[PDB]
């Protein structure tokens, strides 16, 4: 049980010990697209990249390469591309990619500038009156409106395929204070935003995967995934206890590279699910109390 082998591993802090294991075990499988010479200027990161059997495959006779993953959580009925923060030259496939797979949410974990460095392009229009055009993939993309937290901010999108003139909005959450290599504020702050993103309606089966990305899409993207999906699994059989943290992990990984960074993401995944249980179990109180801990005012 996640509470008590918790309280164990960190009263012999053995965290690092426990990270390192999964580490050991997490499989590993070719990516050979990715390593393909043409495909060098559509990777963030060299040491970084989709395995070929799990990777999101664009609609396109030319190069049907980008940075993303499908992970398809069989048990838990949901389903997540995870993927790196696009490119200058990638934010065109980006939203082909969110059009293709009929995504309505995407969740960006990142600032798009962190410790002086760019860790994802601007791939979305600031204002209003100053759309962005795709050429390459042939879309429109209009900021609709937007509002503004204190540690995330939420805004609305237009997408448009210019080819179809098709329309569909898609939602998009922004945590602004999730320091790279690091946790969120609190376990209150992150379930916070976690419920923002479950309320809008982008995690519903009616919908393509959620998009989920930080700078590389394994570190935070892999903390807020981990705990959603155990959230979820714990959810649907209303049994806090029949949910194995690190199993679920490993489960993950078998889809996308290094899920989690560090030790101390893992142990923030065990204090984020333990806290959610809370709500899943029938606790009314503690969404209100989440909401006035994160301070989003
Ligand atoms: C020490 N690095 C490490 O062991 N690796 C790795 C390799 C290349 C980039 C990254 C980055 S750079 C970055 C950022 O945002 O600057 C980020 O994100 C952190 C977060 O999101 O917390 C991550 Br991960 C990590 C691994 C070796 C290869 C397999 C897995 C990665
Ligand atoms: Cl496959
Ligand atoms: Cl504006
Ligand atoms: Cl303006
Ligand atoms: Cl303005
Ligand atoms: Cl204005
Ligand atoms: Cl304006
Ligand atoms: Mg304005």
């Amino acid at each position: 049980e996640m509470e008590k082998e918790f309280e164990q591993i960190d009263k012999s802090g053995s965290w690092a010990a426990i990270y390192q294991d999964i580490r050991h075990e997490a499989s590993d499988f070719p990516c050979r697209v990715a390593k393909l010479p043409k495909n060098k200027n559509r990777n963030r990161y060299r040491d970084v990249s989709p395995f070929d059997h799990s990777r999101i495959k664009l609609h396109q006779e030319d190069n049907d390469y980008i940075n993303a993953s499908l992970i398809k959580m069989e048990e838990a009925q949901r389903s997540y591309i995870l993927t790196q923060g696009p490119l200058p030259n990638t934010c065109g496939h980006f939203w082909e990619m969110v059009w293709e797979q009929k995504s309505r949410g995407v969740v960006m974990l990142n600032r798009v500038m962190e410790k002086g460095s760019l860790k994802c392009a601007q791939y979305w229009p600031q204002k209003e009156e100053k759309e962005m055009i795709f050429e390459d993939t042939n879309l429109k993309l209009t900021l609709i409106s937007e509002d503004i937290k204190s540690y995330y901010t939420v805004r609305q999108l237009e997408l448009e395929n210019l080819t179809t003139q098709e329309t569909r909005e898609i939602l998009h959450f922004h945590y602004t204070t999730w320091p790279d290599f690091g946790v969120p504020e609190s376990p209150a702050s992150f379930l916070n935003f976690l419920f923002k993103v479950r309320e809008s309606g982008s995690l519903s089966p009616e919908h393509g995967p959620v998009v989920v990305h930080c700078s590389a899409g394994i570190g935070r993207s892999g903390t807020f995934c981990l705990a959603d999906t155990c959230l979820l699994l714990m959810d649907k059989r209303k049994d806090p206890s029949s949910v194995d943290i690190k199993k679920v992990l490993l489960e993950m990984r078998k889809f996308r590279m290094g899920l989690i960074q560090t030790a101390d993401q893992l142990r923030f995944s065990y204090l984020a699910v333990i806290e959610g249980a809370k709500f899943i179990m029938g606790d009314s109180s503690v969404q209100d109390q989440w909401k006035e801990l994160s301070h989003e005012d």
